[PDB]
């Protein structure tokens, strides 16, 4: 279970996936 959102947006919580919204990736 990898989180590619981190690759596209550093800091992005895997738990933010599959959405990985800005507010959630960085600010989440």
């Amino acid at each position: 279970a990898q989180n590619p959102c981190s690759l596209q947006q550093p800091g992005c919580s895997s738990a933010c996936a599959p959405a990985c919204r800005l507010s959630c990736c960085s600010l989440g």
